[PDB]
Parts: C-alpha cells; structure tokens; sequence
C-alpha cells in the first residue's frame, strides 16, 4: 500500500517534468520567433575543462561556431561588459552557471541584470537554494539544466535557435 | 516504526542532510539519519533492506560525493526495482555523469534539488506520510 503512494508521487514528478520541458521549449521558440558567430559562452576556470568542453564538441558538430577561450571569467571584472561584447559578436550567449561561477562573488546588480532576450543561462550542478542565495529572481526564473538533459540534448535544444 | 530512512555519503550530511532532516523534523516526521550514512565499503541492497524494515520508506541522495564511492552498476540499477518503496533524489549532479555510473537510473526521473526547495522536498514527501 506504501508503494501507492511512491506511484502517486512518481506520476506528479512525471508530469511536472513534463510542464518544465514545454516551459524552456516554449520560451526558446519565441526567442528563436524574434553576427557572424552563432553562440558564445561565458565561464569559469574550473568548468571549462570539465564541461564546456563537452558542450562546444556537441555542437561543433552539429554545425555550429562557437569560440569559448576568448569568454573565459577570471572573476576581475563585470559581468556586462562581458556579455555585451559577446552579443556584439554572437547571435546568442551562454552562461554556465555553477558553484565555480557563483564563488567569484559577483555584484547582485549584475546577477539580476541578467535575465526578447539573446542570453542563455545554464544551471550546472547547483541547487535552488544555493542560486537563490546569490540572486533569488535568477532562481525564480526558467533556464537549461543539466540535471534533466544530457549534453546532446541540450546542443540539439540550443540549435533549435539558429 | 519510523516514517522515513536516508542513507546517504558522509559529506553530504552537514550541507544538506541535516536541512532536509531538520524541515522533515518540523513537519511532525520521525527520521534517522547517522545510523545510515555509508563508508566506502559497504552493501547499498542490504542496507536499503536494514532501512524499509524500521521505517516505511527510503530516501537515497545522489551526489557526487554519493557516486565517489564506487558502487557495483548491479546495485544502482537494482536502486530502480518490481514493487518500488525507495525515493533518490539528485542533488547538485549532472545527468551525463550518472549516466556513467547507472543509465538506467539516470532515466528515471526523481526529487531534483534544483527545481524545488529543501522545504519544498520535505512537503513533496510529507505527502507521502
């Protein structure tokens, strides 16, 4: 009878699993609906290794320019002005948002400045508290996880824009 | 008997562990935690199997701390079944890097700690009784 109720809960996560992916589908057909390079990608020291090269050779292949050596955060300097010369190049920007990202200690300002719209933030490996730390509206607000897509996945979704 | 048990990774248990134990504490449950945290070598089937005969259901934390210790891919897969009485949740762990311990597990879907919060967790399982 206690296996029920596991059932019950199974199917909510289900379809609420369900309602998250038509959300992100839903907001990137209309940021699609609304540059020579087609995305860049801002992160930290730390990731860039472990993901972000598995990102770029995901989409690489799909066909798409990417350069991610140029957009890499030393944590000395404005997120703004990062992301402003970025779209000055690429039709569309990505952020890698991790606890790497998170620690080096960012003005709130700029977190809550930014979230139509050509940035693509990513959560990787973070928990809704801990984002809703740093900027509780950046957490509040729908974005691409790690945690329910796989790398493919998410390139093929990130295509889907070009 | 007890209304939930969590097993878990010793590293996991002062970040989130102890929240999770204390928003479930404060909504009337009776839990225990320290009796099933695991070391390096040990039996994920059977302690599963010490959890659901002193409580009603089981809770198992996916971390990265979790998957550090080396599991048998027999014991992870088994985490999925046949009657089903055990709740994973993800915390703060990638999809592509379960998939690397456990597909099987990595398709199923679970409490993901970055879409809900700590005292969301607790309610979504206070629904369970």
């Amino acid at each position: 009878q206690a296996v029920k109720k596991v059932a019950q809960e199974q199917k909510r996560l289900s379809d609420e699993r369900t309602k998250h992916e038509a959300f992100i589908k839903q907001s990137l057909s209309s940021m699609r609906t609304t540059e020579e390079y087609d995305f860049f990608i801002s992160h930290a020291s730390e990731d860039k290794e472990a993901f972000v090269q598995d990102l770029v050779a995901a989409l690489r292949d799909l066909g798409a320019k990417i350069f991610y050596d140029a957009y890499t955060l030393k944590v000395g300097d404005s997120l703004r002005r990062k992301i402003d010369q970025g779209l000055a190049n690429s039709k569309f920007g990505i952020v890698v948002l991790s606890e790497h990202f998170f620690s080096k200690q960012w003005p709130a300002r700029e977190l809550d400045g930014l979230t139509q719209t050509r940035i693509l933030p990513i959560w990787h490996k973070v928990s809704y508290d801990e984002v809703r730390r740093f900027s509780p509206s950046l957490a509040d607000k729908v974005a691409l996880n790690t945690s329910l897509k796989s790398v493919e996945e998410i390139a093929k979704e990130l295509h889907s824009l070009i």
